[PDB]
């Protein structure tokens, strides 16, 4: 139900996000005196290719946790627009993660989290059944692997 | 040169992982004394699917940090050869993460560090830089989503 109206949604989002940008914009284009660029183009096409997911991944986490978090105190009266871009973002972030697969480096495998629950269980049971059962491991690396190096 | 008799070593790499455990193998089975069966064939249907290398990562990093460090201590006599165990595994790992992309998800994007470098060097004129291109950064994360919801 976070899905619904997916993903014909999507520009609005964007558009939303500009406009949450431009209340901000004119104190940040005032205050940055260098012309050179730190965005530079190559972070579009690391964005287009096999690694994709992982750098907007990476850029999101950037901007969350090491921009906004210092350039909301460049000025009380920005701050709350500063915190709504964060919130814009954040918002974006988690729709592309829960809805479709639009952000699978982000995603998690469940089968993972059921042996692991299973594990923790069984406590040191757990440690005695997790070793005897490394040949059955060993047998799912050769099953991802046989995957890519054959046919 | 990590990468020289690749692939045609990963079988080989196999060979010693199961030699290894081996070593271990019978300490292991009997102390387990339950017959339930903790790794599930699902795990190997996530390892075949869109999250298989996700997959794979996260239960490696769980037998070397979470299992492993505790079988080790079970008995003087096989804390060495639960570590020789530990190192076939992370050496196999490392492989498969640097050579021509098969553990992909455990990759990054060098655009991506040499934007947070750049950023960094520029100290607080990096904060003010990286938000009044904000709008350039929408404009990358435009080009990832059409790029998935058109064509």
């Amino acid at each position: 139900n976070s899905c619904t109206h997916f993903p014909g949604n999507l520009p609005n989002m964007l558009r939303d996000l500009r406009d949450a940008f431009s209340r901000v914009k004119t104190f940040f284009q005032m205050k940055d005196q260098l012309d050179n660029l730190l965005l530079k183009e190559s972070l579009l096409e690391d964005f287009k290719g096999y690694l994709g997911c992982q750098a907007l991944s990476e850029m999101i986490q950037f901007y969350l946790e090491e921009v906004m978090p210092q350039a909301e105190n460049q000025d009380p009266d920005i701050k709350a627009h500063v915190n709504s871009l964060g919130e814009n973002l954040k918002t974006l972030r988690l729709r592309l993660r829960r809805c479709h697969r639009f952000l699978p480096c982000e995603n998690k495998s469940k089968a993972v989290e059921q042996v692991k629950n299973a594990f923790n269980k069984l406590q040191e049971k757990g440690i005695y059944k997790a070793m005897s059962e490394f040949d059955i491991f060993i047998n799912y690396i050769e099953a991802y692997m046989t995957m890519k190096i054959r046919n």
